[PDB]
């Protein structure tokens, strides 16, 4: 049959958690078809009908600084490598689900948050009043399933096809950072009173959740020349939403002030303090070998002070 192969040196980088996927756009799809076969099975999908789907939900990414097509198949390598380091840990189901649900969580994204949709009054926040714009995606990986010659799910029965969807709609929902505070502080509390249990179907959900975090913030776990050069791209957008909010009559939030772009290297130390480190301690409490994560962004981190320091 017909195994897909990488040159040597992305065969052996791309298990490493670190990976950057690459300028190459075109050989992005078969980086993508190479992780689904190795972490779920050359069996998982008909070759045509993935081919088919993947080639559709990179038509439906927009062509913005950072929320485009580079940013989910990123966003997928993570979730390959976490599930390839806990190899046991899923359910068939899961591994199917969640590398989709990887490709697809940002899918017709437009460069602007929640909160902006919400202040311009866009027809979206009034279809979907929280997690706006990841119930968008939801709705767009759906549509996308139903298309003619793009249903990859097709050989699972009814129940196990909507077992999958659910593991996809609540695996991109918790991409809406506002929900991930308080999934990891109550898991936090689960571990450490020991009342963590994996065969609780609302446990796995919450684990889940915060592995959607883990990867789509995976920018800040990368080596530096790419944490730093990704952050442009990042800052790109939110300085064009912070445009639109002043537009609008509304001073932006300092992260969206490109006014501001001198304190950036203060901005990402209270993100690397408030969120990221938090989020791959968690992570890395829960599931051992995800370590490689905490330990690259703490060491971005320290980057991040040395460019405080005036030492780069
Ligand atoms: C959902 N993700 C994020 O919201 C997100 C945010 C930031 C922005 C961090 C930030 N900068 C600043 N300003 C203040 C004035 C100058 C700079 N204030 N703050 C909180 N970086 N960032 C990364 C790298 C990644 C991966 N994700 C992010
Ligand atoms: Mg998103
Ligand atoms: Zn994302």
């Amino acid at each position: 049959l017909m195994q897909f192969t990488l040159p040597v040196r992305l065969c052996k980088e791309i298990e490493l958690f670190h990976f950057d996927i690459g300028p190459f756009e075109n050989m992005w799809p078969g980086i993508f078809v190479y992780m689904v076969h190795r972490s779920c099975g050359t069996s998982c999908f008909e070759l045509e009908k993935l081919c088919r789907f993947i080639m559709s939900v990179k038509k439906n990414y927009r062509r913005v600084p950072y929320h485009n097509w580079k940013h989910a198949v990123t966003v997928a390598h993570c979730m390959y490598a976490i599930l390839q380091n806990n190899h046991t840990l899923f359910t068939d189901l899961e591994r199917k689900g969640l590398l989709i649900a990887c490709l697809c969580h940002d899918l017709d994204h437009r460069g602007f948050s929640n909160s902006y949709l919400q202040k311009f009054d866009h027809p979206l926040a009034a279809l979907y009043s929280t997690s706006t714009m990841e119930q968008h995606h939801f709705s767009q990986t759906v549509s996308i399933l139903q298309l003619e010659g793009h249903n990859i799910f097709s050989t699972l029965s009814s129940s196990e096809y909507e077992q999958v969807l659910e593991i996809i709609r609540k695996a991109i929902i918790a991409t809406d950072l506002a929900l991930y505070f308080g999934n990891r502080k109550q898991l936090e509390e689960m571990y450490q009173t020991g009342s963590l249990n994996l065969n609780n179907q609302s446990h796995r959900d919450r684990v889940i959740g915060l592995m959607m975090t883990a990867c789509d913030l995976c920018s800040v776990t990368k080596l530096w020349p790419v944490t730093k050069l990704t952050a442009n791209d990042i800052y790109a957008e939110f300085w064009a939403e912070g445009d639109e909010m002043k537009k609008l009559g509304i001073q932006p939030i300092p992260m969206m002030d490109r006014d501001k772009k001198d304190e950036v290297p203060q901005g990402q130390l209270g993100f690397y303090n408030a969120v990221a480190i938090p989020c791959y301690t968690t992570l890395t409490q829960i599931l051992p070998p995800t370590e490689p994560l905490l330990k690259a962004c703490r060491d971005n981190l320290s980057q991040w002070e040395k460019v405080i320091r005036g030492e780069e």
